[PDB]
């Protein structure tokens, strides 16, 4: 049931906005990726207000649902959401006290996955990782994912690798919302996907910065 | 040390943007007020995304910190923060898991105050009071301010009526930040705004209100 639109081998393009504390900003970004093997890339530019004053790390999760390698037969809310796509819409609390929210579109256009993504970061404090830039990517984690009253809720944790060797804690919770009439759609059941976001590349003052994602999606592993 | 470019009438204009939940919309406002007896008026009409599919009263606090009559020789961060302005940064949490966070540019232009906000609302229940329009608007309330790393801190708690007699709560938390260099401004120490907001009329799905408010700041008024 997955979009015959949703070839092997597919590009994205994304256009990102928003406000960090106070500090506006703009990315865009190109990609490639195999959506079956759970695999991307993402070459991204900071276009307006860089270099930013704070970690781009805590914009790394606002860059991809398409992506995800859907085994088990579980089904795929995001490929079968093609042609018409999805949204998603995110909280992130950091135990510090910054709050990301992220709303986002993914649309299909001539072939080609368009991202656009709109970020208000609040909050955030002035003397602490984030804003002094002390921060040094995420390790791997874990969504829960199941039906919402409409849609599908997302939850997960994620840790925030820190120079001098901590961690700084959030959580995420999210919304995916398909454009799909309901009656087309398999909704699956309780599911997880485990991730793994990492750093490529970072250029100029983290204005140019390369990311590349895994993601698997299963039920639970151990006897 | 309040500016005197603020003077015992004032206007406004305000431009508003944003997302709740997948849900775009824009609305613009005027007003006048008294920004020594902490009281304002704005009209605001739904100008893109009308009529909204959620109650109005979740973005009542993000239409104005000029208007709040500092009393007891309370040193006023926002008339002291002209001609530069101030911007402020607030997450609004709901106990049924609504997020909304804003964050605004308050600037002065040719004697009009001018409000530049960004809306991002993300998982409203959509079974739940906020996307049912069932709710009946805010009880009075008491913020508390007091210095942060650099800027002001607020917290408050609201209570959203709902039709049927029972209430919705919030959190509020918000960081006010000055354009205004740091050693041109007294701060004041901790204190208390107490507010209530009103309607004095609306119209055709809450596409039109018209809001009041009157606000006061003090100590505590216990002996």
């Amino acid at each position: 049931e997955d979009s015959e639109l949703i070839s092997e081998n597919m590009h994205m393009k994304l256009y990102m906005e928003g406000t960090v504390n106070d500090h506006h900003f703009k990315c865009t970004s190109e990609g490639e990726g195999k959506p079956y093997e759970g695999t991307q890339t993402m070459k991204i530019k900071v276009v307006e207000g860089g270099p930013l004053p704070f970690a781009f790390d805590i914009l790394a999760t606002s860059f991809s649902k398409t992506f995800i390698n859907h085994t088990q037969g579980i089904p795929d809310f995001f490929k079968q959401s093609f042609p018409e796509g999805f949204t998603w819409e995110r909280i992130t609390t950091y135990e510090d006290g910054g709050v990301l929210t992220a709303t986002q579109d993914t649309s299909l256009q001539n072939g080609c996955l368009i991202y656009n993504v709109k970020i208000n970061g609040v909050n955030f404090p002035s003397n602490g990782p984030v804003m002094q830039k002390k921060t040094l990517g995420w390790e791997a984690s874990t969504e829960m994912l199941y039906p919402a009253d409409s849609g599908l809720r997302g939850h997960s944790q994620m840790a925030l690798k820190l120079v001098g060797g901590g961690y700084l804690h959030c959580s995420l919770k999210t919304t995916y919302r398909s454009k799909k009439p309901a009656k087309n759609l398999k909704m699956p059941g309780f599911y997880f996907v485990d991730r793994k976001l990492e750093r490529i590349k970072e250029a100029d003052k983290e204005t140019y910065v390369e990311q590349h994602e895994m993601a698997v999606a299963r039920y639970c592993d151990l006897p």
